């Protein structure tokens, strides 16, 4: 597949929130409820889309939970909507985003896990409210059901594309 952009992405957040769960059901569009396997490194795989008619490759970066910044393009934030500690520890992100990476990156907010398996402890409002607080865009998801999966990597590079 080619591609007329290409941009890099990189999703942080605390460990246990679904980082490599995420990319691995935008990138093969499955859930595996195999073993949790925390990431140690961080790695990258591609994938391209289409956005207003042009191809953008996205190249992502997982890293873990547990100087890369200054290289990208655009970082996805992530907690888990049934870990409230996940959602306490975004503004420290957002510092560590802030202080480390380009100033004109692109953002995003996304409370993860919202689906049947466990209890939501973080209301969708509270996370809009953070988001909004920060101007950030924001998105609940899941990688097990794929809710706004494909959706939240194709709005971080429409807003990249553009
Ligand atoms: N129900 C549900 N479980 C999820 C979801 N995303 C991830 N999980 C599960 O939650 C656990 C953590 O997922 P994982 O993707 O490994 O998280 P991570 O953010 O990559 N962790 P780390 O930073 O340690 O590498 C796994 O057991 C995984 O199957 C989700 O959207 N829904
Ligand atoms: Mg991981």
């Amino acid at each position: 597949d080619f591609y007329d952009v290409a941009f890099k992405v990189m999703l942080v957040g605390d460990s246990g929130v679904g980082k490599t769960c995420l990319l691995v059901r935008f990138k093969d569009g499955a859930f595996l409820a195999g073993t949790f396997i925390s990431t140690v490194g961080i790695d990258f795989r591609n994938k391209v889309l289409d956005v207003d008619g042009v191809k953008v490759k996205l190249q992502m970066w997982d890293t873990a939970g547990q100087a890369y910044y200054r290289d990208a393009h655009a970082l996805l934030l992530l907690y888990d909507v049934t870990n409230k500690a996940s959602f306490d520890n975004i503004q420290a992100w957002l510092t560590e985003i802030h202080e480390y990476a380009q100033h004109d990156v692109a953002l995003m907010l996304l409370g993860n896990k919202v689906d049947s398996a466990h209890e939501r402890v973080v209301k969708r409002e509270d996370g809009e409210k953070l988001a909004k607080e920060y101007g950030l865009p924001f998105m609940e998801t899941s990688a097990k059901t794929g809710l706004n999966v494909d959706l939240a990597f194709t709005a971080i590079a429409k807003e990249l594309k553009r």
